[PDB]
C-alpha cells in the first residue's frame, strides 16, 4: 500500500533520471537550458499521487543528474524549481473543482507560473551559472513557454493513454 | 522520515535501471547470461535498509529493464531470481551477531545459495529461454559464481567508502 506508492514512485524517477540525460539546448536560445522530459514523469507521479509523490520524483531524478552530469551545479537546481513549481500550481488547480477542464488550464497557468517565478529567480541564478544579461532573460522566457507548452503536451498525450487499462 | 527512505530507494533504483545496460556476456559462457552491477545498489538498499528496502531495488530495476530490453522477457526474472535470493540470505545472516566478520560471510553463502537455487530453477527457466543442456547448467554456474563474488567485492568496496562521512 505504502509500498505500492513507493514502488511505482520509484519506478517513475528512474524513467525521469533516464530522461534527463536525453536534453537538446533550444536552437536561438542559450544552451545552458537544454529541454527534457524528466518532467513528464514528475507530473504522472502528481497527477497520480500527492503532489509531494510528485516533488520525490522532480527531486531524485535531479540529484543523481548533479553527481553525474556535474561540471553544472546549477542546472539540476534550476530543473528542479521549474518542475515543482509548475507541478505545484498545476495540482493547486487540477485540485479543486471537477477534473479535465481544471487538469487543462493547470497547466497553462502552470507554465505562467513556472515562467514568471523563474525569471524572476534567473535575475539572480544566471550569475552563479557565472561562478560555474537582461536580453539573455529574454532568451530565458522564451525557453520556459516552450517548456512549459510541450510538457503539457506529452503529458496529456500519455495521461490520456491510461484510459486503457485504467479501465478498458 | 518514511519519505526519506522512499526518497533513497528511488535514487537506488534509478541507478540500478541505469547500470542495467551496461552488461557484457561472459567469456566461453553463455550469453543470455550478461552480468552488471544493477545489484550493488539493490544490496546498498539492504544493508542500510530493510531486504525489503532491498527487494523492492532489485524489482524496479527489473521490471524497467523488461518493458525496454524486451525481446528477452525471462532474462529480467532470472536477474531478479539471483538477485533476491543472494540479497536475502546474505542479509538473513549479517542480521545476526555482529557485523563485518557476519556480512562477509553473509556474501560468501548469499552466492552459494543463489548459484544453487538458480542452477536448479534453470533446470526448469533454460526451456522457456527456448520458448521467447546440463552441460549449459556448467555454462550456468561458473557464472552464477562469478556474479556473486565480483558484486560482493564491488559492493564490499562501496560499503566501505561509506565510511568518509558516515561518520569522519
Ligand atoms: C543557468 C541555468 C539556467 C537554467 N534555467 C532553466 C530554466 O529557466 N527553466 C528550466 O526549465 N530549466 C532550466 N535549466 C535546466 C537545464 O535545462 C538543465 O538543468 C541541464 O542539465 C543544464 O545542462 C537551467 C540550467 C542552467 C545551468
Ligand atoms: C535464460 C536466462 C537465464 C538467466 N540466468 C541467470 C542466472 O542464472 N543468474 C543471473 O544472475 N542472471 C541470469 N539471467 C539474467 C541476465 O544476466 C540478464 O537478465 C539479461 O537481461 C539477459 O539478456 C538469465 C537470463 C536469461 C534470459
Amino acid at each position: 500500500q505504502q509500498n505500492k506508492r513507493l514502488i511505482t514512485i520509484s519506478m517513475l524517477s528512474a524513467i525521469a533520471f533516464v530522461l534527463t540525460f536525453i536534453k537538446f539546448p533550444i536552437p536561438f536560445l542559450p544552451p545552458y537550458l537544454t529541454l527534457d522530459f524528466s518532467d513528464v514523469p514528475s507530473l504522472l507521479a502528481t497527477f497520480t499521487f500527492g503532489p509531494v509523490a510528485g516533488i520525490i520524483v522532480a527531486l531524485v531524478k535531479n540529484l543523481l543528474n548533479y553527481l553525474f552530469s556535474m561540471g553544472d551545479p546549477v542546472g539540476p537546481f534550476a530543473n528542479f524549481l521549474a518542475g515543482a513549481s509548475f507541478l505545484l500550481t498545476a495540482y493547486a488547480i487540477y485540485k479543486n473543482k471537477r477534473s479535465t477542464k481544471s487538469l487543462i488550464t493547470g497547466l497553462i497557468i502552470a507554465t505562467i507560473v513556472m515562467t514568471i517565478v523563474l525569471s524572476i529567480l534567473n535575475y539572480f541564478v544566471l550569475l552563479p551559472l557565472y561562478g560555474m544579461k537582461v536580453i539573455i532573460v529574454s532568451g530565458i522566457i522564451p525557453f520556459n513557454i516552450i517548456k512549459g507548452i510541450v510538457i503539457s503536451i506529452v503529458f496529456i498525450l500519455l495521461y490520456r493513454r491510461l484510459a486503457n487499462f485504467l479501465k478498458r
